[PDB]
């Protein structure tokens, strides 16, 4: 019996009101376990593992987790949803293979540029400039280019359609959840007011009047309860006008264009949708000129963590970098002023007589020459102008060259480089520390793997049986499904504290083994 | 044994045996292992460098063909960017080792209509390729050794 029922036994530990740790057993449904294994929820789990420790503080770590547990549930519900029949089947098939379509698009984009690497130019027409191919196998590549370009464009369109059919409802759900939570708990449109710089709330203000405001969010009584809570110290009639609800209705015995406008407005500000639109636009422009396809290669830049870290190292310290380059420009301007006033005769860049090429007869030309040639010289401006030997101003020229070399090349460029290098090193150190801390401690109670492992495989058993993370989400869904009159004492306790958004039932630096170490 | 036997057909093969001194002591082994300590990041970084150089080659081939004449004698020009492959090889082979960027190996853009674009091209190449990526590649190995 135990062997048969092992997969359906869920075990968790909670922190009771009696200031002691308790263990709770419950049932896990077959459908929930089956739905737990879909690829999109795996991607969501990976993304959560990515961001939970990267920026989130230790004080709110539980809260974020709880929010995650909500979103996944909604996803699973919509996952249960998978001539109009043909269209529905086509849309479901598109939604099921979004990441495969993305893989195919990247592969085609990579394949295009290899063929592009064989271009050639000529003045005469192929056997105004003329661009053509030099492939040995005649006719092998010319139609393949067209076929691959058409396939790439089609795949981009399919990816856009799939993303529209898959991820938009989650965004709408999160937006509605945040708006409802903030409005109920803080009354940001009742007592306080949104800031003038916060376009978020200003745009969200349009949807409050909508009859069908909570379309995706489950709580379809938020307006009633917010009216009840904030209708005492404030006028009820104006509150009802603000929410647009009929005050004459109480519990006893066709397009709604405003909501669509709000939905389109909130959709057209999503980063992923805009990125897909830009991808499509570039792919379309690729047909007018082939080389535009090269832009799609940038998709490989953000594909992995290390390259993203390398890219972010530049923008990690932007302000100091900009100020440093401004200081460099000012110093070069001062040097240009001195050179233009005193050393004009040494800037002849013409090797043929009777055709001189002065570089510092104007301030602009001299300044451009100093910023363009002098900085990249490696030895300073002294190795690009005439030899000052035998002149009256020899010592001044020597001091000029030496001081330029010391101040511009040795110091400022080194500082500019070092800023970025140090930022990259610091980012790598932070990532390594985060990974080590994640891999060496229990996520929930925060006890190191050294207290465990005093017995063989103790930490693995603690993380897999007593502290398993998915069991809490299973418990939340189990509480959602069950009736209120059938709740036990512990279940009702947890349900009550959940509805108040208090997270004191999670163990904090304690466990069942530690409490009963002496048995 | 195989190398020693092959040494009789051509003497210089014996030089290969000198590699036995490389692994003979701890310090040289550490120096050798510093290269392979962080291989994956190094390979990804050089791939990124190649991609950036390819983008620069595309831009240069489309707009700046007239500045790539490497022939000092008239009536016998030597174009370097009349093909994509030749331009790409020129950029990866000469530009990276220049020290001052690609700007010091091509013609002077003074007096041309496209002068400012050429200046921005040279400066951006020098900043992104020479200053940053090469320093990161070197620093990885140096930090591994330390
Ligand atoms: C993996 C990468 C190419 C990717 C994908 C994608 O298609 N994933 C993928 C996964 C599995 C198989 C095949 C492809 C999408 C991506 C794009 C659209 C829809 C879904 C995923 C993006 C991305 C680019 C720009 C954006 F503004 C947002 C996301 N990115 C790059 C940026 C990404 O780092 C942003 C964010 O996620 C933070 C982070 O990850 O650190
Ligand atoms: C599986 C992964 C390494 C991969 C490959 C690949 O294996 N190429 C491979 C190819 C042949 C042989 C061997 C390997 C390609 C990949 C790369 C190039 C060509 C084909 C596939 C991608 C990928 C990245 C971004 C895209 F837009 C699309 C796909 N991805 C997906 C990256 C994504 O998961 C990262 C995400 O989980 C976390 C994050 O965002 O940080
Ligand atoms: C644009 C900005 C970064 C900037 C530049 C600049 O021109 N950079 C730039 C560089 C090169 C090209 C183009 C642009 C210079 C700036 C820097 C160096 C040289 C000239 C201007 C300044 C700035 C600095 C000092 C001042 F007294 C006033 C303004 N600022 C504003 C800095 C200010 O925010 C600092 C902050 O600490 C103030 C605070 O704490 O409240
Ligand atoms: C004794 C040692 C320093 C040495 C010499 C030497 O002294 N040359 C010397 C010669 C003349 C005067 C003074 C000194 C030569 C050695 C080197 C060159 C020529 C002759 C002998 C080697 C040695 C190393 C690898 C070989 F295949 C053969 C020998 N070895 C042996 C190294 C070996 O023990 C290392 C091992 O214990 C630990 C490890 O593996 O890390
Ligand atoms: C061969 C391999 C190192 C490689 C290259 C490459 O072409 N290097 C190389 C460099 C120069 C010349 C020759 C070869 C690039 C790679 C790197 C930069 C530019 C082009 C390809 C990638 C790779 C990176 C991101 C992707 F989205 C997909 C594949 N990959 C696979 C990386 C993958 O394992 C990362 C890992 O983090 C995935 C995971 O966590 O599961
Ligand atoms: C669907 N659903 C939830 O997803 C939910 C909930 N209470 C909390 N959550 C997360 N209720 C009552 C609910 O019906
Ligand atoms: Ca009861």
């Amino acid at each position: 019996i135990l062997e048969y029922f092992r997969p359906y036994l869920g075990r968790i530990e909670i922190m009771g009101a009696s200031r002691r740790i308790e263990r709770i057993y419950f049932e896990i449904s077959e459908t929930n376990r089956a739905q737990w294994e879909m690829p999109q929820v795996k991607e969501s789990k990976r993304q959560f593992i990515f961001d939970v420790v990267n920026e989130g503080g230790e004080s709110e770590k539980m809260e974020l987790f709880v929010s995650f547990c909500e979103d996944t549930i909604f996803e699973m519900q919509i996952a249960a949803q998978i001539l109009e029949v043909q269209r529905v089947k086509f849309l479901n098939y598109l939604s099921r293979n979004f990441y495969t379509l993305r893989f195919l698009a990247l592969f085609l984009a990579f394949a295009i540029n290899f063929i592009l690497l064989f271009y050639k130019v000529s003045d005469s027409p192929p056997g105004n400039m003329v661009y053509y191919f030099l492939e040995e196998s005649t006719g092998y590549m010319e139609p393949a280019l067209r076929c691959l370009s058409l396939l790439h464009t089609l795949v981009a369109f399919l990816c856009i359609i799939g993303y529209n059919c898959l991820k938009v409802p989650l965004v709408i759900f999160k937006r509605e959840k945040e708006l409802a939570r903030k409005l109920e708990f803080d009354g940001l449109y009742i007592t306080e007011q949104p800031e003038d710089d916060d376009v978020k709330g200003q745009w969200d203000r349009l949807v409050l009047n909508t009859p069908s405001f909570p379309s995706n969010y489950w709580d379809k009584f938020v307006k009633r309860k917010v009216l009840d809570k904030h209708g005492d110290i404030y006028g009820r009639e104006r509150i009802a006008e603000l929410l647009g609800m009929d005050l004459a209705t109480l519990e006893i015995t066709s397009i709604d264009v405003k909501y669509q406008i709000w939905k389109f407005g909130v959709i057209f500000t999503d980063n992923s949708f805009l990125y897909l639109g830009w991808y499509m636009v570039m792919s379309l422009l690729g047909h007018y000129n082939n080389f535009f396809f090269a832009a799609h290669l940038l998709d490989i830049a953000m594909g992995v963590k290390t390259l993203r870290t390398i890219l972010s190292s530049v923008t990690h310290n932007g302000k100091q970098l900009v100020m440093t380059v401004g200081l460099l420009a000012v110093v070069v301007y001062l040097y240009t002023v001195v050179a233009f006033n005193f050393f004009r005769k040494f800037y002849n860049k013409s090797e043929d007589e009777d055709e001189p090429d002065m570089k510092c007869d104007d301030m602009m030309t001299c300044y451009l020459f100093h910023m363009y040639v002098g900085v990249r010289a490696g030895g300073g401006i002294g190795d690009e102008i005439e030899d000052p030997a035998g002149d009256e101003y020899e010592l001044y020229r020597v001091v000029f060259d030496i001081t330029f070399f010391f101040f511009v090349i040795v110091i400022l460029l080194a500082i500019i480089q070092g800023l970025i290098i140090d930022a990259f090193g610091e980012l790598r150190d932070q990532q390594e520390q985060v990974r080590e801390d994640m891999e060496t401690k229990c996520f929930i109670c925060g006890i190191g793997s050294d207290y465990f492992d005093t017995t063989p495989h103790r930490f693995e058993t603690h993380t897999l049986e007593e502290h398993n993370l998915a069991n809490y989400m299973f418990f939340l869904m189990y509480l959602i499904n069950k009736d209120e009159t059938e709740h036990t004492g512990q279940e009702s306790y947890v349900w009550k504290m959940y509805q108040e958004r208090c997270w004191d039932f999670f163990p904090a630096g304690d466990c069942f083994r530690k409490q009963y170490e002496d048995q």
